[PDB]
């Protein structure tokens, strides 16, 4: 049985560039089918109406198990507009959001939606004297870096992967959807970790993560004189170079001990195990 | 007068996650709209098929200037196949690829098709033993901070940003589109670094990057003893994380000399440019 | 013409443990004499008492133009006695204290009492299973680095020797004791740095070690399971580490521009200034 | 029974600056009461006696078990005065200085004085070009991580509550006095380090600090042209700096074995011991 | 018993450089004897004939059981005529140099001649706008590390001790010449580390190692503009420079584990091993 | 004119190691020619006599103009042995040496030798335990890396290409022999460094690397116990390895102002002079 999901993507977060390929890494899953539609960036309410609208035309002859749908700020017009559509459908979802989305926890529970907030998955310093393409693509591949290395990541692969096994039975019901938010003490309960220095470090890592958008928060919409913004969201990005250092040399000492989890998916879907490098995963 | 495109991605690749963000990184231009769609991962022929039949759809209501499809090696099936539909098609096309895409460089301008082939966008140690979904987003993060922070990513943003100006007039010809390879050569034409040595560690990243790919076939493809194969999709990931630390110290000393190119999009579109950290894009 | 004070000391901060040396760092200057005194780490209010009765025994001959008590949290029982005792007396008194400071900031403006908080001067993870003297005094290192290199401790150097001046003027009003908060956007009004990264850094570091006290306070105070309190304190104090690293890097990017800001006293305790490594101060 | 001791600070070394605090890190030791006077960073004939009146004079109600005095080069003008009030006094007493002191070792121990002599402990690059008050305070937090990561400041802490202990038995004898001299070598008498290569890296940066010493002296007291002795005393900073490197990555290499050694203090004042992260100090 | 041989050296090699001095440490073998002689980095057929010249002149009473010729490009004009003078003597030959030796790999056996071929060995960036003497040090200095530190001196160690051997028992044979080509994947069949990222890191360092050569040879022989070839040279040697760092992370990773391998000469020439730091080396 | 020489090679230095390539290094030089004879490691007075013997052997045809001896401590049996064969001979020479050789600079000046003692050159770890031929080539990676990066192989090739343009005149007085200390503070007498913490930084490492020699020498010489020699060695290669990295971070300070010294050769010999990376060197 093939499990199938549709998932929207409409303007950025580390968690939802990744989303769909943490759960078929090498895609050599047999057991799953996704599709993925978006307006990129764009996540005013008519972008995300227009996303949401592919992705329910789609869904009449693909049939997803359940339809994701990602990106910034699930409070703000645009992902309402979603969360409304998204509730008003047949198909189970889920919203994929960062802290922002807090505000919006009991509404999503009464629209039946599932939810994965990461907090750490901050806001850029989206000012445009300082963001330009290059440096909104540094900005992400540290966010990324932090998301992975801390195993951010792997709790959500996890999440996905216990609704994909509900779905394969057609028995997902709203009170299988996440309600997940995810922070920097998330950590001390997942056996990631076999360094309890690794684990610090990575704690340590999502902390400044999360304090990176308050940063970039007062840049963008508080600050008004340029001369005090730009250096304001600059520092925001300084900050999450260095989370990515600490999230780098947390992996380092898993690699030092022999020790880095590794959870690959086996064609028919499994989810494997390992932690010695030449050890095959189970 | 807004510019309108459809991108499809199958399979990943540096730049097919990033290429629609760079052209529009703050979602704040009025003058473009844009479509993504894809099947994640999966890019064999049933899976690109699918992809490419949901851009076509799409493409009859949104009427797209242009459609670019991005992915590994368009000589693969999968690829193929979405070629071999779009250069069918009436919609201007462009292909983003890898090295392997060399290998179908003629049969693309015979199909009348534009490309952008990223030697330096690695393929990844695709082996299960080895690769997991964290694994995955790591290496992703590496190699997106090699591409950033070299201007790999600046010489895509301005192929594009042409190709949009073009398509405001719809007056994009075959003619106009791109055949571009970029290499760890392309740099020393580009007037992206102001000091001497970034330029150069830059290049000596994109080396590196380039000849991953080597090491991650022959891992993946060619070796059969995992004792030997699980150590080579390794040290291919290892020689990733020291590309991009080179790229990080290239854009660290554009700090040391208050040179760092950024070039942002206005609202209305134009590319914007400055070097100085206080300075306004003009 | 040689101006006198008494600085009281209990409980540690770092701003507390260099402020009197950085008023004379070489020893050499005639117009200061300083008094040092504390009950080391103890602030409790009997601690405190014992501690300004010394301050206000030894005053009684030397004669302070200005006392100044430094330590945690101005808001505690301890400290709150030495406001006390010090409003009441016929010394101008200044308080130096961290962020907590800020909820008795108003009442201390009423006792007629000057003020130097500084927020980035963050509490230590304080459990026994993890602060032992070894770490503590790391952990000390690293903060001192911080607010030395990113310009703190000069801000603070200022006030001081501003106060100094006034001071041999015999003219010490209420409204020349100093009412500082410093933090992250302090660095803005200042010219400490000549490159604009280094400023850049030197803000993200100063709001990591501000963010930090956070931690601390949720790890002591909060937090009772032994199981998350101890990876708790540990996170603070490695994010800590990693803001005396940004600090560095911001120092060095000033050697670079061989423009590193050096403020030395004369003998006469004139405060001069010079940039290039080679420049005599003037 | 509680132990009572008074420390004097004159001049500044970086044992002088946290011995009071490594014995009761958290403040919570109720077998211990101290008081800390001194003259700050002068440390002169008049100041240094200045000082020790003070202590005595607090010592008469106070009744201390034992004096410190702390401050660079035992054999100076100042420093002398102080060993002869104390040896003078009816008080134990210990000296803590640096290299200098080795020059009257046998002097203090006819003086019938302790001490504790710390070779690293070096003087810093004390030119007015150079050392202005920021610069002192990032010299003295790299001076304040070598002598914590190599484990000196446990040597210095575990002399110190050995003779608190003797202390709480009302009799100090002249043979409870401490009389050590502590250098790179001291480690090897250590087990301070479970991996031998962190113990070999802190006698590296224990050797380099060590070291700077005679680099100070002679920019500061004999060369004497300044094109000389600026660049001399700032190579001495650089030093530092790295033996501070050195002792950051001795202190990892501890992590990333798990074997991190923690002595803190019981509330009664017993020195518990750990070394694994997650176990309790026993 | 006392093994004789005399080395040549002719133009650089990082291996020629270093591969007597690898078979007698600390100058205390009393089994071997050796001689070495060379025109410095001329290696032009009328500098090479001098050369071998010299060294079959002092065969003559040194009498050699074996002559060994380093240095690059075994395939030129110079090398070329020392293999022909070296396979008409008497005395058995090795022969050892970089990738290009390869070919004339199947030209050597035919001639009786032992090699070892070190394709990470790499030719420098030699154009005069770049390469002065320092530069060449530094490149070397960097080299030296990567062929050190990961293992490759060992094999080569390894390949001339065991001729030593036979040629102590007076038959040497052709069968006995080693015929060794060295590379990334020569790691594989080694035990030299005991962590796994070690040699993953390590394996990572010859392969970049390998390729700096290509790069060298297009700004040297290829390129002709100066404007590409000077960065092309120098991006070869900033290669260079990272592939030291990773040989030197591998073996701060065998630092943390205590195990790295230590295979040292007894004065009778056997070899001995350890791997714990304190552990005798048997 | 063509300037001839024969270095002589017996035991090893760092700047034996070089000396000769510094002269000539893309092997380009028409004007010189060289010869190199040596008995590798071994430097006994048996040994160093044969080492002459070969070299005077040689000039007969040869006809040199002058002769350098290079090796560890003048003072030693056999380098005494070589400079009373070289002072006793017709050859005009220079004794190569380190800070041992100091102990007969007065004997040398009156043997009519020339000499350039190095001072941070030190002796390695020469304990069997520690110092197998891996631990030795890293060690000398890094000393090598310390001598170029910090322009102490420049002052070298300088003395050196002086006594070439004497020889052209086929005429050398003794008083035309160099005799050279070098040291930290040689760098104060130079020009080598555009920015002068790169300057300092360079002198740091030199003070630390002359300072690693009596840490050598105590583990070697001194002490006994293996328990303390091993890890006394052992230190001092740590301090090696960070004196390299403090003078690769002066050379990366060079090259963020584009300002890295290059004096290459011209194919007549003369000394060129570039600054600016794209500069052509004149
Ligand atoms: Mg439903
Ligand atoms: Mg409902
Ligand atoms: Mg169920
Ligand atoms: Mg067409
Ligand atoms: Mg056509
Ligand atoms: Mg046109
Ligand atoms: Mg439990
Ligand atoms: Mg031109």
């Amino acid at each position: 049985t093939v499990a199938k999901a549709i998932f929207i993507k409409c303007g950025n977060l580390g968690t939802s560039m990744m989303m769909d390929m943490l759960l078929d890494e090498r895609a050599d899953r047999e057991d799953v089918e996704f599709r993925v539609v978006g307006t990129s960036v764009k996540m005013d309410p008519e972008c995300v109406e227009a996303a949401v609208e592919m992705a329910l035309d789609i869904a009449e002859d693909f049939e997803p198990d359940f339809i994701v749908y990602g990106g910034p700020n699930p409070a703000a017009p645009g992902p309402s507009k979603a969360r409304e559509m998204l509730a008003d459908s047949e198909y189970p979802a889920v919203i994929i959001g960062d802290a922002p989305g807090l505000k919006v926890k009991d509404e999503m529970e009464e629209q039946g939606l599932g939810y994965i907030l990461v907090k750490p998955d901050a806001m850029l310093g989206a000012r445009r004297e300082f963001l330009d393409p290059v440096e909104m693509a540094i900005y992400n591949a540290d966010l990324m870096k932090v998301l992975a290395a801390t195993g951010v990541f792997r709790v959500v692969q996890e999440a996905f992967d216990e609704l994909i096994e509900k779905a394969k039975e057609d028995e997902i019901s709203e009170n299988d959807l996440p309600k997940l938010v995810i922070d920097r003490n998330t950590l001390l309960e997942r056996e990631e970790f076999e360094n309890p220095y690794a684990m610090v470090k990575a704690m340590a890592a999502l902390e400044i993560a999360e304090n990176v958008a308050d940063v970039s928060v007062e840049g963008c919409f508080v600050e008004q004189d340029k001369e005090r913004y730009v250096p304001i969201v600059a520092s925001a990005h300084e900050m999450m170079r260095k989370a990515a250092e600490l999230a780098d040399e947390a992996r380092e000492l898993e690699k030092s001990n022999d020790a880095v989890l590794r959870t690959p998916h086996a064609p028919d879907g499994k989810v494997l195990s390992k932690r010695k490098f030449m050890e095959d995963p189970e």
